């Protein structure tokens, strides 16, 4: 949140890179650095905070009644054939691939019907993603 | 939150890379670091604080009633076949993969019902996600 | 959550990295590091904290009811078939595979249906996936 970063390759303060096929003759390299970093990162300061909930019932008639999460899933169908015939013939399948339902970075945070919340929460992602590398 | 980072190959403070096929002959590398860091991260002050629930009923009639929790699956159906026949062929299946339902990275965290929360959360993730490399 | 890295290859503070094939011949490196690192994370100041639940019935009809989870799974269901035939012909199946419901990184955390939290929790994950490397 603050100093997130995405970086390729490569990362550095002071880089002296030198790669193939070079001179590196006579040089006077000289550094002099000072790189103090304060953080007050998320200080704070409450002298009170009252989280309150409440429910009161009274003389009345509940009847037929339903609370439903936030996700649901109902008659869901996935049907998927896969009929190959084949008669004096030739067929090569390379690099073949059939992909029902995947995933591959879920993050589910207090995703509710009733919630009180105070403080600080936070969702962070870095990758480098690939799917299919067919060579 | 404060200082993530996603560094492909190199991470240095200070790099003096040298590499395939070079001269280093005559230098007079020099260096002088002052590289202080305060973290005061998180520091709370609090006095007083309240989480309060409370529930009251009376003489009241509940009846058929349901509360459910957030994700519910039902009558969900996977019917994948695969039929292969063959009378005097050739079939050369190279690298053939059928992927049904799958996960790599799942993290829940307090997707509740009723939830009262004070504090701090959160939820990070870094990869190198590759899924297949079929050469 | 301050200072988490992804690092692929190398990771160092002060580094002078050489590889084949060089000359490394008059140099006179010099160092002059002063690294201090102060850390007060999660440091707290609290002089008062309550957690009250409290729940009253009273003289109240209480019919048929159900509080349900957060994950329920009902009639699900895999029904995949693999019929191969063969007369009189060559199969050459190579790197087959399939795959039904699989995990790898699963972490759950607190997902109730009442839950009164104070404090701190979090989830990461590093990795290096790769699912299949057929060569
Ligand atoms: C630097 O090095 C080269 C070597 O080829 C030399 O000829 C030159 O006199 C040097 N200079 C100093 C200032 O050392
Ligand atoms: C290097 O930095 C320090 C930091 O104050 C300074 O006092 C000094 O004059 C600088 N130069 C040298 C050659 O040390
Ligand atoms: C708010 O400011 C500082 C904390 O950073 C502290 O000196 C002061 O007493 C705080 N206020 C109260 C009411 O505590
Ligand atoms: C509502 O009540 C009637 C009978 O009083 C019942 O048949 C019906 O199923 C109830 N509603 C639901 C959604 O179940
Ligand atoms: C640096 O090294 C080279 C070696 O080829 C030499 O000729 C040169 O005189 C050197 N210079 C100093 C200042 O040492
Ligand atoms: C190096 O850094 C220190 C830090 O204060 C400074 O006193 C000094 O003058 C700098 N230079 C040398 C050559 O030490
Ligand atoms: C808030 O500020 C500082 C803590 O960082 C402390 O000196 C002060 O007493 C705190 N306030 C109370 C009411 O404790
Ligand atoms: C509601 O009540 C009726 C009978 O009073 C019952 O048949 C029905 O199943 C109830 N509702 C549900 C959703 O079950
Ligand atoms: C550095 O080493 C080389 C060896 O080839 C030599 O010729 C040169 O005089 C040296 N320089 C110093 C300053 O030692
Ligand atoms: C190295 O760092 C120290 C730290 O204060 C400093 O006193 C000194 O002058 C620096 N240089 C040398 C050559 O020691
Ligand atoms: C809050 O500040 C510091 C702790 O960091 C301490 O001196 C002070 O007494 C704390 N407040 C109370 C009420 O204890
Ligand atoms: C509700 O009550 C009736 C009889 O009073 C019963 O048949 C029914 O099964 C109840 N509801 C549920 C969901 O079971």
């Amino acid at each position: 949140s603050i100093d997130v970063k995405y970086i390729g390759v490569k990362s550095a303060y002071v880089s002296y890179d030198v790669q193939k096929r070079t001179i590196y003759l006579n040089i006077t390299n000289t550094l002099n650095i000072t790189n103090n970093n304060y953080y007050s990162v998320e200080v704070e300061n409450i002298t009170a905070q009252v989280q309150f909930s409440k429910t009161v019932i009274g003389k009345a008639r509940l009847n037929n009644i339903t609370i439903i999460g936030p996700l649901d899933m109902k008659q869901i169908d996935y049907t998927v054939p896969t009929v190959i015939a084949e008669e004096m013939s030739y067929m090569y399948d390379f690099c073949t691939l059939i992909s029902i339902k995947v995933h591959n970075i879920v993050l589910m945070m207090q995703v509710t019907v009733t919630t009180t919340y105070f403080g600080h929460s936070e969702q962070i992602s870095q990758e480098r993603y690939q799917y299919v590398d067919c060579g």
